[PDB]
């Protein structure tokens, strides 16, 4: 029972969720510590399509988010991945690659197209992410248009 689990988010975690991430965030040098205020944003307005935390011994290690974006104005199955956040203590571990690939692949049993996001130069390749935007497509590439995450990202 002392093993590291991932599973869907329960309404009980919303703030535990938002503790990691605010933790997660704290030191990170651009970041406006919205991203806690972001997650609770789409889950209120029914757009926090996907939430996964990683938990062990009861404690969430960490979390990811996924949310629809539109391309050109258009929901054409095509989702953005963040935040994701593991606790500073725990990172480095495969945690957050263990949260995003299990995430990716709910994404893409659930029928999506594809999945865009904005990080890291070269952390994301090894989930198929190809390159401002990363993308990976599960079918045709990205249809061209303006890329529009939820209001809740601002
Ligand atoms: C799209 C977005 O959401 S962008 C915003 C991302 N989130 C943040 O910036 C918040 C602060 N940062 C974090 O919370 C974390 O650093 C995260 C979520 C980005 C990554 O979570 P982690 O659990 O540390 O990820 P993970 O362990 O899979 O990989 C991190 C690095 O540790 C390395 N690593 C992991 N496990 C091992 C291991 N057993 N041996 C050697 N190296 C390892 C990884 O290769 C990676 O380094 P690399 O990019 O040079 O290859």
């Amino acid at each position: 029972h002392h093993h590291m689990h991932i599973r869907k988010e329960r309404p009980q975690d919303a703030a535990e969720i938002r503790q990691v991430t605010e933790a997660a965030f704290r030191p990170v040098a651009y970041s406006n510590q919205k991203e806690g205020e972001i997650v609770d944003a789409l889950r209120a307005a029914k757009a926090l399509t996907l939430s996964l935390v990683a938990e062990e011994d009861g404690q969430v290690l960490g979390h990811i988010a996924f949310s629809p974006v539109l391309i050109g104005g258009a929901e054409k199955g095509w989702y953005g991945l963040g935040p994701v956040s593991v606790l500073p203590a725990r990172q480095g571990e495969g945690i957050g690659g263990k949260l995003i690939r299990e995430g990716l692949a709910q994404l893409r049993g659930a029928g999506a197209r594809g999945c865009v996001l904005l990080g890291d130069l070269g952390y994301y390749r090894r989930f198929g992410f190809k390159a401002y935007f990363q993308c990976l497509a599960f079918g045709p590439d990205m249809p061209q248009g303006d890329v529009a995450y939820h209001a809740a990202f601002d």
